């Protein structure tokens, strides 16, 4: 009923959208992994009379449900998608998207890692993002590679029209107490990567984590803090 939707409020298989700003929504879905249930966020950005999608809804059937929810609530076609790292909460559902006419994109790093892991593989490579601090335009967003954090390939997305920073899994929600799933992470570089984000997007008004509740710029410092303390 208007609050940001949380894990116990979304059955697995259903997707909710949340209006962030004019022409910007998050998408929220839930999935089982290793016997526990988790929420996950992505982004939708209006691109004229089309939509740009950031990240799948974590699975084939969740992603089909995402497309249906978008048609119900927004009614414009998703034409392109970007996956912000190689994990299943970002690429699982890419095959569904491709079969629905969506052109799927990711960095070459992400594509390699997805292929090696046996995850779904976006079709098109995003060049120009291989060095930390790199940025490229993609429709109504800027894609930014901050350096290794949650994963070596993680990208962040900025919506300049709305000052919305989508951190993906490199950014945690304020209630976080732990670095999350860190098997592919670089705990030593993660604070430095977050500091790059802080420096590059000082006007961000909304910060959206990969999982959990959006907030403001404090999510960035909080993330750095949690990661440093976890490593320690
Ligand atoms: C899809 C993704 N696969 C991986 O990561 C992965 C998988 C395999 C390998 C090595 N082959 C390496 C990495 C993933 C799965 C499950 C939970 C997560 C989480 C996550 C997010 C938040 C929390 C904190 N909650 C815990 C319970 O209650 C309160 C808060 N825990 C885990 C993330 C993420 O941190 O981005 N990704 C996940
Ligand atoms: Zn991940
Ligand atoms: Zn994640």
């Amino acid at each position: 009923s208007g609050e940001y939707p949380t894990v116990n409020e979304i059955p697995v298989g259903e997707v909710r959208l949340y209006q962030i700003a004019d022409g910007v929504w998050s998408h929220i879905a839930t999935q089982s992994f290793d016997g526990a249930v988790y929420p996950s966020n992505g982004l939708i950005v209006r691109d004229g009379d089309e939509l740009l999608l950031i990240d799948t809804a974590w699975g084939a059937k969740n992603t089909a449900a995402l497309l249906a929810e978008i048609e119900k609530q927004i009614g414009l076609p998703v034409t392109r998608a970007v996956s912000t790292h190689f994990h299943d909460d970002r690429v699982g559902g890419v095959d569904v998207l491709r079969a629905a006419g969506v052109a799927t994109y990711a960095s070459p790093s992400t594509r390699r890692l997805a292929e090696a892991e046996g995850n779904e593989i976006p079709t098109h490579s995003l060049e120009g993002l291989s060095s930390s601090g790199d940025a490229v335009r993609f429709g109504p967003v800027e894609l930014f590679y901050p350096g290794a954090a949650h994963s070596t390939d993680n990208l962040v997305v900025y919506v300049p029209s709305a000052n919305v920073l989508y951190g993906g899994c490199a950014v945690h929600e304020l209630s976080s107490t732990s670095a999350g799933n860190v098997a592919d992470a670089d705990l030593a570089e993660w604070p430095t990567s977050v500091e790059r984000i802080q420096k590059h997007y000082p006007e961000a008004e909304v910060v959206i984590p990969g999982h959990g509740l959006p907030g403001g710029l404090d999510l960035l410092q909080h993330t750095a803090n949690v990661v440093k303390a976890h490593k320690n």
